[PDB]
């Protein structure tokens, strides 16, 4: 597996209380960070992963959490540091005792930039979203299921972000809880990606990708602008965590919401005696893996599905939308070819759009509680 | 404000290190809750709310952080605490110290079953729930805006609730940052309901609430294929049976009393939404769209069967209905065919004859969200 692990300074703690101080200073007075870590190691080297005692006493809160996710030497260790330089000792000492306690383990220390304890507005504006960015591309370049989103070993104020990540990634979050032993996983919830409301900021959030920030104006031109973006002076806006996940999305949808033409819908209803909602579970899946869907072709982007069955959908993707044009059995199927092979057939269903199809509505279909 | 803050026990820091320590037994020896919460205090009780230097070094994280909200006399503290004697001192020592600080102040300690720092299975079953529940009580004891959730003071643990809470019920949270003297705010993700994948489970939710826990079994059987899953919001309670966790319970209250509607028209309502294209253009979509955002907004004449109708302000009609979380739209109408409608129910139990023709006239009710290209075609 792959342990996405935040770091604190836990493994220094054998330090704490005493002068000199446990700090950046001591750090380069030891040596500098890789010096100093051997230092910062040599106080709990002789801990065993076994010892009930020395887990919860001796060991740093990276170290106790991976052995009780099992950890060995066929995992990865992502340690996700402060830039600091205590805070990097830190990491490094955890580094060499994953390394002496389980050999061939593979450990990397990230480097988080602006990433640190004593600035909020730094953390704010740079380092949660550079983390939040270096946790997803780890995520993204690793393999399906892989990934384990570890948030015990620092930073309370980074395990909201850790959850956002693992609810929209799929990725599971554990941690040790409070003085016990033992794990516990982050709650989850079950949510759509609210895209509908969220689609006429697309321009405002690729212009701050593309401008660094822009003013806070144009956002109102009232939660989810508080929520989206960071004020960062003069007047302007940029992302925060949560902006950058949204922009994200929107640029490379992860899911599709499937969306039926005036058409279609006349189509979808009277293939119910026939086929019933199979259809419906047909389109609904295909939206799920817009992955999976990237066909005969036509113009203007728009192509066919065939279920197995006489349905067969003429569908387009447009951003986050699977647009449903048509559902045809084999016969129309075949007379819509032969149109095709006598015009522009996707050029002329697009002329159409306004009169004939529109308004797309989501495929969402309804068909004893007291009133109301 | 209402503060509703999670506390710790950094009101008693100047007694870490110190053998015997700073535990239960030690708020034992000391006289109780009471008198140790007194001894606990008295070692701050000379440092001021206005010195920067206390407020960063000697003062607790909840009083820290209260102050960094600007808390007075006015407001209201709501100190949830652990239910462990140590817990509980250092809440009242907060309480102590508020009241001095602050002559005025309300300031009340509740004690979370449940709550504690050593035994994970009792957190996560009764823990978690008994603080949602409670924080959840008090959202909605008190007025609309007037809540403030305050997690700086302890558990790490329970930050994802109170996002969690403060996203659902759209209560602003706040905490300090690390070894910082400012506030932030926690991270609100804006998310929409998966009320169609999750409304298939509202008689499997009721039953959970109706019984201790229901055998893994039971839930089995009702579940979808276990490959393909959900388990977010069930907790298991031991002896191979299932509760609601607390996602669960904020799933399954919100499906028995919506906070906000969802829109549906039917298939004869669209027609009419469509006519009305060229004089009202949208208008009509966004009156349906707010009146759903707002039970409180949504209502006249009322029919059998749970019909009514609504008036945007214009002469159009909306003959509705409300089934759970979905306000469905049957009709569309003009001033004149309202009339003829309600000569129809004068006549007639028109609601009656409405409902007998659901599935061949109206049904499927479709969502209200209308789409109607400047990217690149998909890949």
């Amino acid at each position: 597996a792959v342990y996405l692990c935040t770091c604190g300074t836990s493994a220094a703690k054998k330090f704490f209380g005493q002068t000199p101080r446990f700090d950046a200073a001591w750090v380069t007075e030891h040596g500098g960070v890789e010096a100093a870590s051997k230092v910062i190691y040599d106080t709990f080297r002789t801990a065993r992963l076994d010892d009930e005692v020395a887990l919860k006493r001796d060991l740093s809160a990276e170290i106790h959490s991976l052995a009780r996710m099992g950890v060995n030497d066929k995992d990865t260790v992502v340690l996700f540091s402060s830039e600091t330089a205590d805070g990097q000792a830190c990491a490094w000492a955890v580094k060499r005792y994953l390394e002496q306690a389980r050999p061939g383990i593979l450990c990397r220390i990230e480097v988080v930039a602006g990433l640190q304890v004593t600035d909020a507005h730094v953390f704010r504006t740079a380092g949660v979203l550079n983390f939040t960015k270096a946790v997803l591309h780890e995520i993204d370049a690793n393999g399906t299921g892989q990934c384990v989103l570890n948030p015990t070993g620092g930073f309370k104020s980074l395990v909201p972000y850790t959850v956002l990540i693992g609810m929209l990634r799929g990725v599971p979050a554990k941690y040790i809880f409070e003085q016990s032993s033992a794990l516990i996983p982050l709650p989850m919830m079950p949510v759509e990606f609210a895209r509908s409301r969220l689609e006429p900021l697309r321009p405002l959030l690729e212009r701050i990708q593309n401008e660094t920030a822009i003013p806070r104006a144009e956002l109102d031109k009232r939660e989810i602008l508080d929520s989206l973006f960071e004020d960062v002076g003069q007047g302007q806006v940029s992302l925060s965590p949560v902006g950058f996940l949204i922009w994200e999305e929107l640029e490379r949808p992860t899911a599709l919401v499937p969306f039926l033409s005036r058409r279609a819908l006349d189509d979808l209803l009277k293939m119910r005696a026939t086929e019933g909602t199979a259809p419906d579970d047909y389109i609904t899946r295909v939206a799920r893996s817009p992955e999976q869907l990237a066909h005969e072709s036509w113009s203007k982007g728009l192509f066919w599905l065939k279920r197995g069955t006489r349905d067969r959908y003429l569908v387009s993707v447009e951003g986050w939308r699977l647009l449903v044009w048509r559902i045809v059995d084999h016969d129309e199927y075949d007379d819509l070819l032969t149109q095709n092979r006598k015009t522009d057939a996707g050029a002329r269903v697009v002329a159409e759009r306004r009169e004939k199809y529109a308004p797309f509505v989501r495929l969402e279909l309804y068909e004893s509680h007291p009133q109301f």
